[PDB]
This record gives C-alpha cells, sequence and structure tokens, in this order.
C-alpha cells in the first residue's frame, strides 16, 4: 500500500534496525520482543515493519547510557527508561532504551522491555500521553500483561490515522 498522508502519497512498509542490545537478555528474545511491540501497532494501522541489519532505517533503535550524543542524557537505573525523538538531520525515528535498567520480559519484578518498547513505538508513530492509567501511552510504567491496546489507545490511533 501507499497511503495519502499530509497531502502526500507515503509508503507504509517500513524498516527498523536494532543497533545495540541490552546485556541481560539474549539477542533472539530482544528481537522477537521488538517485533511483537511493533506488531501491536501494525495490527491497527496500514504500516508494516521489516528488520534490517545495516545502514539507516526508518526506525533506529539503540540501548545507551547517560550521554550518547543527543541532548537527552539517560539517568542510570530507574527514572527514564527510554525515549524516542525525530532527529532533524536524518529522516528517521530514533528510539533509545536506557542500558542501565534491569531489562526483563514477562517478569513483574524487572523493567519490561515489551511494554517500554510498545510505548516508544507509540511515540514514533505520533501518539502522545494520556491520563488513562492502564493505557500503553501512559507517562508512567507499571508491569501490565498481556500487552494490549486500551480503548484510549485505539481512539488515539484512530485520531491520528483513519
Ligand atoms: N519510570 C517511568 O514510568 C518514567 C517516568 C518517571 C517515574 N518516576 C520518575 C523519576 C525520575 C524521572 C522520570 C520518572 N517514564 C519513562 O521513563 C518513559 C518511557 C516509558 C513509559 C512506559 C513503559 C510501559 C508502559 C507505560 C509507560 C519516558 P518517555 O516518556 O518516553 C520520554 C518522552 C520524551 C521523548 C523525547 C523528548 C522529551 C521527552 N520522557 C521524558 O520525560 O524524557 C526527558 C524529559 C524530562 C522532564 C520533562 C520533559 C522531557
Ligand atoms: C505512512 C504514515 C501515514 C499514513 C506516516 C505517519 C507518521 C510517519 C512516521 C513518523 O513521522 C516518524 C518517522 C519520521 C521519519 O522522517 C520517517 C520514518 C517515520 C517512522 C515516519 C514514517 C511514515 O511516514 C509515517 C508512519
Ligand atoms: C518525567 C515526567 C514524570 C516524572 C513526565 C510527567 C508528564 C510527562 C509529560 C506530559 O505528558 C506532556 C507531554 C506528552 C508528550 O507525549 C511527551 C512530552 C510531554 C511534556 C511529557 C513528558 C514527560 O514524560 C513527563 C513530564
Ligand atoms: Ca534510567
Ligand atoms: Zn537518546
Ligand atoms: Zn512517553
Amino acid at each position: 500500500m501507499f497511503v495519502l498522508s499530509g497531502g502526500r502519497w507515503e509508503k507504509t512498509d517500513l524498516t527498523y534496525r536494532i543497533l545495540r542490545f541490552p546485556w541481560q537478555l539474549v539477542r533472539e528474545q530482544v528481537r522477537q520482543t521488538v517485533a511483537e511491540a511493533l506488531q501491536v501497532w501494525s495490527e491497527v494501522t496500514p504500516l508494516t515493519f521489516t528488520e534490517v541489519h545495516e545502514g539507516r532505517a526508518d526506525i533506529m533503535i539503540d540501548f545507551a547510557r547517560y550521554w550518547h550524543g543527543d541532548n537527552l542524557p539517560f539517568d542510570g537505573p530507574g527514572g527514564i527508561l527510554a525515549h524516542a525523538f525525530f532527529p532533524k538531520t536524518h529522516r528517521e525515528g530514533d528510539v533509545h532504551f536506557d542500558y542501565d535498567e534491569t531489562w526483563t520480559i514477562g517478569d513483574n519484578q524487572g523493567t519490561d522491555l515489551l511494554q517500554v518498547a510498545a510505548h516508544e513505538f507509540g511515540h514514533v508513530l505520533g501518539l502522545q500521553h494520556t491520563t488513562a492509567a492502564k493505557a500503553l501511552m501512559s507517562p508512567f510504567y507499571t508491569f501490565r500483561y498481556p500487552l494490549s491496546l486500551s480503548p484510549d489507545d485505539r481512539r488515539g490511533i484512530q485520531h491520528l490515522y483513519g
């Protein structure tokens, strides 16, 4: 598909690249998680996601600590867990996870990668925060399973996309 957007015919098939991985998780698990977090959005939008292993993609994902050259320094364990921003000098969506967190998957004790990632991909796609507590786009993280769009989340997507 081609979808008319912003007055222009844009492409819906997109690429993303994982630049570095968190140390507490094995690569394959981080890969499946990132894909699964992107899929919660692709299910309710005209977008598709493909993983690339070189060059620049539409979505660049990285795990960094503190200062990593973007004026959004991370703050070590806790606090901010990640963020996503649009660099002016590159046509891409940048998402960085704070390497200092105890990254986990499916464990209510650690910091869930599936949730933080789904949240960041939400930004990349245009959504902003909401006050709904159990919303994927809430400003605050609380372990919540399964990963699912709340009504406020579907409305948000329906507002930005058809
Ligand atoms: N652990 C959290 O919940 C925190 C918020 C928080 C709670 N206690 C704190 C003590 C000190 C500092 C921050 C916090 N959220 C995050 O880390 C957020 C990402 C994960 C949330 C998520 C995951 C799963 C389900 C639901 C929610 C960070 P962010 O929201 O993506 C990011 C947005 C942003 C992107 C690009 C540019 C600016 C801002 N925020 C953030 O606040 O970044 C820096 C900043 C700090 C204060 C004001 C403006 C900007
Ligand atoms: Ca942190
Ligand atoms: Zn960063
Ligand atoms: Zn956020």
